Formats: C-alpha cells, sequence, structure tokens
C-alpha cells in the first residue's frame, strides 16, 4: 500500500529532481501528466509544504524542513515537489528527466537536481558502508510506513571536504563515524560526538528508527552524500539531527568537521492505490 | 557609531558579497586577529551571523537566524556565520582583496557563497525598474536602520529573475506586479493588492515598517536577478514586510513571486564602529 | 603488446577522460615515477601528446597534434600533453582515482580537461540509435587499430548534442541524417549522401579507412553527447573520414553536424606493452 | 572606413565577447536582417569567421583560421564563424543585449562561447602590470591595425591566469617572466631572452611586428587572466608573434607559459564601414 522506498540494495543509478509551483493556475494539466507515472518504483514522489499551502489544504504530519538555531549550518531550502528517478544508467534518467521537465511545465518550474550512484555495493565516497544498522524486513515497515500507507522523507544534499578527510590518520576517521573502516567493527570507546553515537536509534526516547536510503553524488558544486530518511512521521529524523547539531547536550556531531549539507526538504510520500498514486487528502 | 557606507547615498559601482562558513572554531582567535583590523565600515563591511554566535556561547539580543515561513512560495533559509561586504572600483580588485581575505580567514572559516554585484544605470533592476526610489533618506534612513547602540540588523536574499517570463509580458502586466509604471516611474494607484509597492508600502504598517535598501543587480552561472540587502535597527520591518509578500498576512502573494524567486536568505548582525575600529565586545569579553 | 584494454567489447559501463597540460616540464621525472607503474593498458590507459613530445626535443614517427580542418564545419583542435583513460565500476571509483592521479602528477601535470562517460542501454547513442555496428573485430580489429610495434593512435573529440531539435525532427528525417533506421538498425541504401554511414562507410575509401570505435555517451554541465574514441594503426583512416564528413571532399557535409559539434579534438599515441608494464622506451631512452 | 571602436584608447571599463557557431545556414539572412543595422562599430564590433566564409562558398583574402602550433606549449584552435564585441557602461547592459542578440541570431546562430571582460585599475593586467604600454597610438596605430580597404584581422585568446603561483614568485622572478619593473613599469634591459617583452619586442622582427592589442581581464567560472585581442592590417604579426612565443622560431619559451595557458583562438576578420552601416559586400555579392 506504499510505494517502493523499501527496496534494498539502493540501485546503482537515480536522480533527484525538486520541483517550485510556480504557476498554480496551471497544476491541472501538470498533475493529469505526472500522475499516471508514479508507479512507486522507477518513479517515486513526495509533496512538500509549499504544495499543501497554495491549495490551501492540510496534511496531518507534514511541514517544511526545521530551522535549527545552532552552532552548525543545516540550511531549510523547501520546495514543492521531490521527485525521485531510479534506473539503469544515468543516461535514461537524463532523458527521462527532459520528458518530466515538458510535461511539468509550466506549472512547475525545476529548482534543483542531483544525481546518485552506488558506490562499491553501498559506501559513502569516505569508503564507509552506509545503511549497516538500518531496519529490515517488518521492522523498516514499521519505522517508515504510516498506518495509511504513507511515508515522511527527509533530504539532505551533503558535501563532502574528501580532501581533509581521508588526509587524518585513520584513527581520527575511525572516531568521527564510530566505525572501523577496515572491517565496519563499532567502536565502543569511540568519544560521544562520534556519528553511531550520536544516532544510536536505541539511545532515544521514544526510539528514532528511520529508514536511510542516502547515496553518494558528484558534480559542479563538489562531492558528498545525497542524505534520505524515510520515517513514518518526521519525529525520528528531527529528533537525531537536533542531537547532531549539539542542541540536545551541547556535544556536535564529529560528521561536520569534514561535511556540511547543502539543502533541507521535508516530503510527503502519498500512500498507493489499486488506480495509482493516492492523492485524495489534497484532491476533492 | 555605526559602520557607515550602509548609509552611503548611492550604491557602488561594483561590490561583492562572501559569506563563511565557521568549519574549525578552535582556529577562530587567528582568524579574528587577520579580519578585525581590515573592517573600516566603508570599503568592507562585517556582518555576524547566528550559528557564530552561538559556537562562542554568546547571545546577542535581536539576531537570529533568517526565519521559515510556512508559505505557498519559497523563501529559503541558508544562514552562514559571516558576512563580508566589498565595495570598490573594479570586479578584479574585489576578486583579489576577495583572495587574500580566504587566505586570513583559513582554516577557521571556509567560503559558503559569493556572489558579484554591480550598479545598473543609475540604480535600476535588470528589468529596467528604478530600485531606491522611496528609500529612507538622511535622518529618517539613520532612525530606520541603526540602533541606539549604533549596530544594524541586515537580511540578505539572492533574487533570481526570469527575464525572458517577464520582459515578454505587455507593459500594462510587468507594471502590475510591480506597482509603478516602467516609462516614467509614476505609482499606480488601481493596481491590484498584489502589486511589489501596494504590499510593501512602508506606512501601511502598524508599526510603520521603514528600512534602508541596498540591493544590487548580479549575473553568473547560477542565472540573473537583485541580490537584495535591507539594513533595519531590528529585523521586524523586513519580517513583517516578507510575511505579506508571502501571503501570510491577507492571503494575497506578492507579484514579484511570478518571475522571480529567493536562492537564499541570511539575517546578520552589523556590529558598531569605535574610535578604534570594529566593536565586537558582546562577543569578546568576560 | 599492445593495450588490450582498447579492444575490449562492450566497452565498461563508466569510464572517464583525462587531459593534462605538462605546465612544469622539468618536474616531469617525479610524474612519471607515480604514474607509469599504474598504467596496466586495461583499468588505465595512457596516450601521449604532440606537447610531451615536444618538450623531450624528441619525436614519434606517425605522432602529430590532431589537424587544422579550414571548413564549412567547426573541428577544433585542443591538443594535451597526455591522456588518461580510466575504466571501472561505478562514478565514484573513478573520482577517487582522478583525484589520486591528479597529486601524483602535480607539479608536472596540470589537469585542463574531464568527462564522465557511461554506457548507454547496452551501447546506444543518447539518440538511441545503436553505436558500433559496423566496428571490426577479432583479428580485423587488430590489424586496422595497432601497428607493428604494438602501439596505437587515438583520436578524442568531446560532441555535444542538441537532443531537443533531433529528437523533434520525424523520424524519416533523424533515420536520413545516420543512414540507418531507428526501429531495427537496418541500414539505408537509399539515404542521402550526406548520411553518416554513407559519410563514414569504411569500404568506400582507398585505401580503406576501418578503425576501430569506442565512443561512449556523456553528460555535464556543458550539455550532452558523445565522447568520440577511434583507435588506428595511424592517423590515417580517422582523418580522411574526418574531412569527408567535413564536406572537405566532395562539398558534401555530414549530417550530424545539423544537431551536433565536438567541443575538442585530440591526438595521442598510445605505446605498446611490455612483459613489465607499459613500454615509453622511444620517448626516454639514451 | 574601418570600424572605429578598435582605436578607442583605454577600452570601456566593460565589454562582452560573443562568439556564435553557424548551426543553420539556411537562415542566415533572417539573423543578418537583424544583425547588420545595429553594427556601428563602436558599441558593438563584428569579425566574421573562416567557416562562415566557407560555408558561403566565398574567399576572404587574408583570412584563414586560427592556426596550428606544433609546439612544446599550448595554444588551441577553436575557430568559430561570428566574433560580436560588445561595449557598454555596466555589466547588465551587455548582459541584455547579450540575450536580444542570442534570440534575434538564432536559429542560424549558436552561442558558442562567452566572456565578460572589465578594465583593471586603469589599465593592468590581473597581476598589477600595466598593459598596453608600447602599443601604437595616433596613426601608427592606424597604418598596423587597418588594412588598404578599411578592414582589420583581429586575434583572440582567453588567457587563463595561475594567479597564486605567479604571485607567491619572488618580485624579481616576476620581473623576470614580464621584462619590465612591476614597481615602475621601466624595463629591464638585463632580463632574460624568455621574458614577455623580450619575445614580443615589436621591433626585433623583420618585417616589423606592430600591432594593436585591446586586452582586459576576464573572470567567471573557468578562472581568471586576460582576453586577448590584437588587431592588424594581416595577421602576419600577430602570428609571427606568437611561434617566437612557443620557441617555434629560436627554442627559446615566453615565461607567460609558466603560469598563463590560453584556453581558446581565434582569426576573425572585421570587414570596413562605410557612410551606410557595415560594409560586408565582399561576402553578399
Ligand atoms: C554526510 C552525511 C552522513 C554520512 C556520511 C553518514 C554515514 C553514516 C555511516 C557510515 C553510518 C554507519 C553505518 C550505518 O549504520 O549505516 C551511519 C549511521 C547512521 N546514520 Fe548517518 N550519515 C550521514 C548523515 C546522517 C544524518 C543527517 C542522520 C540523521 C539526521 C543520520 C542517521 C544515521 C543513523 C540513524 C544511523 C544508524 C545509527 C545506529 O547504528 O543505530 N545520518 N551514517
Ligand atoms: C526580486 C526582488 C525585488 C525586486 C526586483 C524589487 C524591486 C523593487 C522596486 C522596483 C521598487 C519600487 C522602487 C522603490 O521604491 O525603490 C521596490 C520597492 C520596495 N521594495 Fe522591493 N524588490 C524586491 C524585493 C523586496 C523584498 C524581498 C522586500 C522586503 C522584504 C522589498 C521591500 C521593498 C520596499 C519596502 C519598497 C518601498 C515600498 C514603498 O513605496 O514604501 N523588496 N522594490
Ligand atoms: C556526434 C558524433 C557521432 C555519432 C553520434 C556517431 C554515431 C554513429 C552511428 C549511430 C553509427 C552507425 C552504427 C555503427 O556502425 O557504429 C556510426 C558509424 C560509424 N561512424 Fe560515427 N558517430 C559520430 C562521429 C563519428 C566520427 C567523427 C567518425 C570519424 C571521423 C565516425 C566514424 C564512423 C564509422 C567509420 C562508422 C562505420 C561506418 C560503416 O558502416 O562502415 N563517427 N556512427
Ligand atoms: C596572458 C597573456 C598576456 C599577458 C598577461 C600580456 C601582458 C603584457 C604586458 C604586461 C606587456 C608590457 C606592457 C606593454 O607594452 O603592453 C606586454 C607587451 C606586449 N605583448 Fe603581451 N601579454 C599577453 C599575451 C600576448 C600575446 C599572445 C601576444 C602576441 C601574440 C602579445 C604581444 C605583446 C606585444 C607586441 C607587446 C609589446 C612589446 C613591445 O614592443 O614592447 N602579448 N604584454
Ligand atoms: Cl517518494
Ligand atoms: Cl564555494
Ligand atoms: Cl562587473
Ligand atoms: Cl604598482
Amino acid at each position: 500500500f506504499q510505494q517502493g522506498l523499501l527496496l534494498t540494495p539502493v540501485p546503482a543509478h537515480a536522480r533527484h529532481l525538486f520541483f517550485t509551483l510556480q504557476f498554480p493556475e496551471a497544476l491541472p494539466a501538470a498533475l493529469d501528466a505526472l500522475l499516471p507515472q508514479v508507479d512507486g518504483k522507477q518513479l517515486l514522489l513526495g509533496v512538500g509544504a509549499p504544495l499543501v499551502k497554495a491549495l490551501g489544504r492540510e496534511i496531518p504530519g507534514l511541514r517544511p524542513f526545521p530551522l535549527l538555531d545552532a552552532a552548525v549550518e543545516n540550511p531549510s531550502t523547501q520546495h514543492a515537489l521531490w521527485l525521485w528517478l531510479r534506473g539503469d544508467d544515468r543516461g535514461e534518467l537524463l532523458l527521462r528527466t527532459r520528458a518530466l521537465e515538458q510535461a511539468l511545465a509550466p506549472a512547475f518550474s525545476l529548482a534543483d537536481s542531483v544525481d546518485a550512484f552506488r558506490h562499491r555495493g553501498g559506501r559513502d565516497l569516505t569508503g564507509y558502508e552506509d545503511g549497516t544498522e538500518n531496519p529490515t524486513g517488518e521492522e523498516a515497515v514499521q519505522a517508515a510506513i504510516a498506518l495509511d500507507g504513507s511515508s515522511f522523507v527527509a533530504f539532505q544534499l551533503w558535501k563532502h571536504d574528501l580532501q581533509y578527510f581521508k588526509a587524518l590518520p585513520q584513527a581520527e576517521q575511525d572516531n568521527i563515524i564510530g566505525r572501523r573502516l577496515s572491517d565496519n567493527e563499532e567502536l565502543d570507546d569511540a568519544p560521544a560526538s562520534a556519528h553511531v553515537k550520536r544516532t544510536a536509534q536505541e539511545s532515544f526516547e521514544p526510539e528514532a528508527f528511520m529508514v536511510r536510503r542516502s547515496m553518494p553524488w558528484a558534480d559542479g558544486r563538489g562531492a558528498g552524500l545525497a542524505f534520505v530518511a524515510f520515517g513514518k512521521s518526521f519525529d525520528a529524523f528531527e529528533v537525531q539531527l537536533r542531537r547532531m547539531s549539539g542542541l540536545e547536550d551541547g556535544i556536535i556531531d564529529g560528521l561536520y568537521r569534514f561535511s556540511r549539507p547543502l539543502t533541507g526538504g521535508y516530503y510527503w510520500c502519498p500512500p498507493m492505490s489499486e488506480t495509482g498514486l493516492d492523492l485524495s487528502p489534497l484532491l476533492r
């Protein structure tokens, strides 16, 4: 009843599209072209707070990406629509992008774009395995899917300073992540600022589990990780980010030593029906 | 006791805005020792962002990050730690001063964003419209922009224009978006409420929302538009204006959003000037 | 005794082309010490450009810079000193290898150009047409691409496609530009003389102009198109083909120039392989 | 009867170079109808490249594509069909004029390259050295730049500087690369033969290689450097200079290549002016 956000491993190639609603009067023609194409597998769709506000509607649990008043930067760059394309090669995704652009215009204007790819079967560009402690199976459904079959996804485009980080001694890299790069073993003696120490899913009250589908990226803006986290609500992601940002106990996550998010967005993933994507709470 | 430059009558012919992230806080003293003697408030202005204050465990009354507006239009919040405003003679001089500031601020600060700005004609937006007609001048500008202690609070947005769409509209449709006539800059009393000058009428707020604007056009690989800059004695004037423009006051959205949208957003505290340079004392005391 | 990976069909799913300028030739020995142990001719291929040979005061028979064609279409000559062809499993591996090669090759070499390439739909151009159908295979490929001493001479062009224009044409007009039918790749004998496969028919030259092509699609901020690569036992095959495509043989210009244009052009000598690595002796002897 | 603006010294504070590819030559008439009335030779100069002439099956004496130098340094040849030189008061005016020229010139022409250029400190390179000290002036400039029929032949290269490397050199080493003293622009008679002014000494050639340079610094995403422009009554002066700079005359390479390298290269024919606009008659019967 949900989309294909739980399919593991992440595809070898993906592309993230973010649109601004520039001409709301042309919205019906855009939806008529877009909605029949959203199968939740090769094409996923997320709805942003501006689109809901433009329709004068309300989605329980939906809100723009938050504003954290911290010593580290987490920008809020909320858009109206997020499209997640998954495919076989980057050329297919490029041609599919052009078709979606022309089909969504003039109602929607493309505001941002990111090509993403799987690295070495699921590693960050720093080399560390990504997704080790993700919930799987039925635990993944309970962490990511709400009762009505919808999901709430958070997105950040993290930009890595690879030259600084990879020039550190391997023990210093391991103390930033909280795991050993050589064999992915957890470092129990890592400082409290270590990433996996900051984001330990069982260390929150209530527990802050989420389903992450992050993928590395690289273009003219640099290189890093396209962070994606699916949850039954934004509660899990938001308390994690606030602890990572030092807003819980004053200790800042080690990731901010070498990486920084360039964007931030919240999106509501609608459920699927027997006849396509179920946007009924928005179109009545 | 302010920094001046921000009140200097016309905008300089060329300027450059630099935005830095506080990447290594342990190296901050050396960066400040190199930077502060160069801040004269005329050729080089400085603004302090909320992350820098938070990293020092201090607090500046009136300072906060760029707000989050839950509206039908997009106003992103992209707050950085430090804002440097270079004003100069040519773009090459500003480029060379930029490189020198980068080496002096490193490794404590990492350059996060940059925009070259230039004066167009006598002070016009790239659409052709005059910019600054109803700005406060003289003592009214000081009262609107400068707080009692001599500091100022500046808001910044990098607006990106869709010039092809806007300039292809009939001139009457362009005029109804701005609220003034491009042919002679006359105000249109019969413009719809969504017109920009109707949305931002400084006397139509309670209390009055006057501010001192120093916007300048820009153009690079990201496109072209207006680098919007608004100085105030507090952020109240700018923020109540932006919320009305975004339709959060009465449901009417400003006409600017038909062809333009901001890519960035930042709040910065402009410290006052003392007899011996920039006064950063509320951040460097005990 | 050649660089085996130039005959590998199909091309790997991901590759990256690097082009370096010899910026400080006095620092060449340290760069070669780091580079040569990595050149296996499979995951990393190497080509030597005429500027590098001239900087050493030597000569390579068959090597010369990319030619200058005085035609009505543009084939720019952007010859560099070194060409590296990286092939790998995913784009991230090639990115990390690029950074390592950049730091190891410095300061002697400066990276002048870079292109990420990928296989599309099993070996198709971004326009949809199959690429490589009439490539020589087996022993014929060796005879067309490999010189007697085991070296090869490779020509490179970065072609930029106007996909919106081309794909908006009626399918019959697209087919007459390529010379083959998109529906089933069958050759059109009744295509106009300007059709690509009519221009480049390898048996229609005297002597025959066979070559081994390893082109791969590309896409970045500059646009999208085909990273054209042609291996030959000499540059004779490629050059007579390009001159006919450019209308310098019979006044008829190839149809590809209706929607695509090369942004770069380079000639590079691929040295032979020995039992213990790349054989650069004709360049570092005596 | 030339395009006045090419002798205007100093160059205006802001300019923009546009280079177009002839993508659809059948659509050329509508493009020329829109373009030619705008070419005054002052705010808008025009140069014709060899591909445009070849596409019309014509020939211009003295015109040819940018040469191919087989040297140890890189001078790329990136010849285009059309060169437009916009000059104005601010970068925004040039930006709006560029968009208008793009829409008017399409679909025949496609914009292939663009460079914003600006005057630095009254006429200095970004390295600080004065640029234009030994340019011909007055009637000597006319004799060096203008052919008999009033046309000119202009060479263009987009030079990219490595300012970090160059400005980190000792001041004596910087001076030996240029051949002049940065403090007061005095000529260094004891500078090495590789020094720029020693390589390019206009009187040290037979015949003499004088030309009128109108170079201006530039800066965008590709870096920063000098947009080199040289006007001559023919291409002989520029080409014999460049071959010496590249070490093809005596094996000595110009010191500029230690910190700078050209990214583009083009030759263009600047048609003469008549009393009623640009004279393209040798190209349109
Ligand atoms: C540059 C950005 C990031 C990088 C490179 C990164 C990388 C990693 C790595 C290598 C692990 C350990 C392997 C694993 O369990 O998957 C991990 C764990 C985790 N990360 Fe991140 N991550 C990033 C951002 C984030 C953010 C922003 C959040 C939440 C707001 C987050 C939440 C988590 C969680 C929940 C875990 C699992 C913790 C556990 O072991 O229970 N990650 N991350
Ligand atoms: C693309 C962005 C913008 C453009 C092109 C633009 C342009 C203009 C123009 C042409 C005028 C009329 C001439 C003048 O009074 O100076 C004006 C007035 C004004 N604008 Fe904007 N502006 C932009 C953004 C903003 C924003 C974001 C704000 C506030 C949050 C703002 C506040 C004002 C105010 C206060 C006035 C004077 C209104 C009055 O007459 O009292 N502007 N603007
Ligand atoms: C935008 C640039 C180009 C594209 C999209 C392209 C595409 C194609 C396609 C679709 C074919 C037919 C299938 C095949 O046999 O491979 C082909 C054939 C061929 N191409 Fe190209 N090509 C390009 C540039 C070039 C250039 C510059 C040359 C030579 C200088 C060249 C040489 C050949 C040859 C020799 C053949 C085989 C001809 C034969 O049937 O005997 N190609 N190309
Ligand atoms: C990065 C590229 C270049 C830079 C920064 C540069 C800069 C300079 C400077 C500082 C001078 C001395 C002051 C003056 O008399 O103008 C000069 C002189 C000169 N340059 Fe260049 N130049 C460049 C490229 C070229 C090229 C490519 C040519 C010719 C092909 C050239 C030809 C000349 C000539 C003829 C002179 C005058 C020599 C004399 O007779 O004294 N320049 N240039
Ligand atoms: Cl989704
Ligand atoms: Cl940056
Ligand atoms: Cl400028
Ligand atoms: Cl000086």
